[PDB]
């Protein structure tokens, strides 16, 4: 009675009956895109190294028609959202272009609308609906930037690269969210497909699309319930930590940078600096691991590389908090178990458990039992990323 249940047609459901009665007619386009849990590769995607998310069935439906006056004008029903729940403003010209301020939730939208590169974009109405975790941990910011876009997309077809788009959507998240993000989030929200992971690249930014298929493997998402003060402070922090590693060694990148390298360069950088990459150049070089050991269908190594990597985060990388350590250490005792590990930015928000379906419903008595907070679940099949349907 933990588990939260997707219940995605009545997501949509909602955000129609909505849309109806604030706009007095029918919405003519629905989209969606996913959160997202990072299976590995935690604080990489902006060293250029390489992280393997899915996209998760917990999503963000705009419902919305264009108008014909320039003008935007949103409702939004998600309970977490601050107020108010509506906004409305002109479209951005060259004379007068969107600011965030108040409210939050609308800093995504207007961001993603202020980056846009198509034109003509029509204003348009719309309601927003999430069941996403508001500031969980699995990306309801980076969901509601690209389900903005898919709806954008819909009102003027850019003519570009699925990049291009997950940079605009980062964009937004930079200015209008001060959260100088990398590019996972937006990507996995766009390019996720049912029943795989998304190996990226954030050098080349070639991606792959890893079956996810065997049913006997689950992915139980459990949410803390916590957020820290550290966490919107100290992401920036350390990406600017990793960018004065990688500017000390002579490297554009940690990707670069290999591990046997770091341990000869010692003395050329800071305790804690040194310790950032021991997680980061190593992180790198163990989702590789992870992703071909996925392939094989290994599960133990992805598994040890997973709790090496949660133990990279809380002691090198410093970005758990003891609610995630008590919730990892605690999964990674229960058998048949391969790996749990705080996942996203940290401070807070989700683990990822790595589990055997069939041990579903005692791990969550357990958990629930022996958490000092309040666990929600989430039992997550890798999903679809930005989808659109014409009503
Ligand atoms: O306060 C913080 C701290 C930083 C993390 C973060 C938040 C808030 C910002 C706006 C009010 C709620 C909390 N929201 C998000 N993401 C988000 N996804 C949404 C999908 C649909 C509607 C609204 C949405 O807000 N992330
Ligand atoms: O795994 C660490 C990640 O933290 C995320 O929440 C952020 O949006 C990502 O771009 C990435 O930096």
């Amino acid at each position: 009675a933990a588990l939260r249940q997707p219940q995605v047609a009545e997501l949509l459901a909602e955000a129609r009956r909505a849309f109806r009665e604030e706009f007095g007619a029918e919405p003519e386009l629905a989209v969606s895109a996913p959160g997202r849990v990072n299976l590995i590769g935690e604080h990489t995607d902006y060293n250029q190294g390489l992280v393997l998310p899915m996209a998760l069935e917990l999503m963000t439906v705009l419902v919305g028609s264009p108008r014909k006056d320039g003008l935007v004008s949103l409702l939004t029903t998600s309970e977490g959202a601050d107020e108010p729940q509506r906004l409305q403003f002109p479209l951005p010209t060259a004379q007068r272009s969107l600011e965030p301020g108040t409210p939050r939730w609308a800093n995504y939208v207007k961001g993603v609308i202020q980056y846009y590169p198509a034109a003509p974009l029509p204003g348009f109405s719309a309601v927003v609906v999430s069941s996403v975790p508001l500031g969980g941990g699995l990306s309801s910011s980076a969901s509601l930037e690209v389900a903005t876009y898919t709806f954008l997309q819909q009102l003027c077809p850019d003519s570009g690269t699925i990049a291009a788009r997950a940079q605009v959507c980062q964009q937004a998240e930079h200015s209008f969210a001060g959260m100088p993000c990398g590019i996972m989030d937006q990507f996995i929200s766009l390019m996720g497909q049912k029943g795989h992971a998304l190996l990226i690249d954030c050098r080349s930014l070639e991606t792959s699309l890893v079956p996810l298929s065997d049913p006997k493997l689950a992915v139980l998402i459990t949410n803390s319930n916590v957020r820290h003060s550290l966490a919107s402070s100290e992401y920036p922090v350390r990406r600017r930590q990793c960018e004065e590693v990688a500017r000390a060694l002579g490297a554009a990148s940690l990707r670069e940078v290999q591990l046997e390298e770091l341990e000869a360069a010692r003395d050329l950088v800071s305790k804690e600096g040194f310790r950032r990459a021991r997680h980061v150049v190593g992180e790198i070089r163990r989702t590789a691991q992870a992703a071909a050991a996925l392939r094989r269908g290994d599960y133990r190594a992805f598994g040890r590389l997973m709790v090496e990597s949660h133990r990279s985060l809380r002691d090198d990388y410093e970005v758990s908090c003891p609610e995630l350590d008590q919730l990892v250490e605690a999964a990674l005792a229960v058998p048949g178990v391969y790996g749990s590990r705080m996942t996203g930015g940290g401070f807070g928000g989700c683990t990822v458990t790595l589990l055997e379906a069939s041990a579903a419903p005692h791990a969550m008595r357990h958990i629930q039992e022996h958490y000092g907070g309040t666990a929600t679940f989430y039992l997550s099949q890798a999903a679809d990323g930005a989808k659109v349907l014409c009503l």
